[PDB]
DNA sequence: CTGGATCCA
DNA sequence: CTGGATCCA
């Protein structure tokens, strides 16, 4: 376990440090999600989030990843979620890593932002506008519903849901 | 798990076939000899198997919840491995050795496209669903489907299938 | 080629 | 709710 405090202070040790095989992931893409994005007091792990600008790339970003400086292990991945095991100041703590393409990155946000029950209540009502929502798209009967939308609380409005923010979820 | 000789393998599954069975809220109910059908290297008549491969036929979309999950071998010794309604994986203690015996399960419509699936070997399947691929199909030990929708056919037994899916009918120990 | 059990996210 | 990784069938 780890303190919102500690939590926050490995991110920044991170939003430089991230990269892959030689190339630098911008912090701009890095984006902190889970029990950390909601400011609870506690954390189990760090959830990170990560922005993709191609499609092609997915292949080597999360199964080449590079974090210049730390001590690390990895317990399983792929490309989209790699679940990693830090040294930190002479303590292990779970570290995973997510992807999205520029195109999810607000569904994606808003899935990995949770919390669960939150997702759960959201999801169920969706199913009966004949509507599916994931951490991908919206996707009205097996295709993809293009919106005019950019950022997480764009989408949520855009989805007909009242914005609340991420401390304000359950 | 450990391996085995064709002789070896058949002989298991006769031990089997009189004794499988199973609980449903406390109802203990055998399995027909009739609905376990031989699969894997078993029934291609490989010289040496690895494992006995076993598929079983349930009558019933409903008895899935219960037949796998509550499996009952009357007489044998044995471990289970992990265990769901379409996969169960056992270890069985026979003649002081531990041997691989992976059940299945299909539902009565659902029969040759499963022995056909579960019959294998890997190679072969790959083959042949990959042709129907590029039709715009898709096979299954389930059935087969164009664009995520069920395509009836006017088909019972195995070779029916294969023979309607349009392909060459082989049989088991003849397939790569 | 295609999917199942397990154990996560 | 909805889907991912792994190790299998
Ligand atoms: N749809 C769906 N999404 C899930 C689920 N579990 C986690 N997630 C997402 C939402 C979470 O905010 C995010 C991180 O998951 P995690 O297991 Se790490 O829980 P988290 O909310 O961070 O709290 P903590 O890590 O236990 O402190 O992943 C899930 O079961 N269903
Ligand atoms: N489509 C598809 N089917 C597969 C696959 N692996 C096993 N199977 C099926 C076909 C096989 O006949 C059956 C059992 O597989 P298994 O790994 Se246990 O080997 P099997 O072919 O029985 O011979 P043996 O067990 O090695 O002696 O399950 C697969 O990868 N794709
Ligand atoms: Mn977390
Ligand atoms: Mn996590
Ligand atoms: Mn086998
Ligand atoms: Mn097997």
């Amino acid at each position: 376990m780890l303190t919102l405090i500690q939590g926050k202070k490995i991110v920044n040790h991170l939003r430089s440090r991230l990269a892959f095989e030689l190339i630098k992931i911008l912090s701009k893409n890095i984006v902190a999600v889970g029990s950390l994005r909601r400011e609870e007091k506690m954390l189990n792990d760090v959830d990170l989030l990560i922005i993709v600008p191609e499609k092609k790339l997915l292949k080597h970003v999360l199964p080449n990843i590079r974090i210049k400086g730390l001590s690390f292990s990895v317990k399983v991945c792929g490309e989209r979620k790699c679940v990693l095991f830090i040294e930190w100041e002479k303590k292990t703590y779970q570290l995973d890593l997510f992807t999205a393409l520029a195109e999810e990155k607000p569904y994606a946000i808003f899935h990995f932002t949770g919390p669960v029950s939150y997702l759960i209540r959201i999801r169920a009502a969706l199913k009966k506008k004949n509507y599916k929502l994931n951490q991908y798209g919206l996707f009205k009967n097996q295709t993809l519903v293009p919106l005019k939308i950019t950022t997480e609380k764009e989408l949520i409005k855009e989805l007909g849901f009242t914005y609340r923010i991420p401390k304000k979820r359950l």
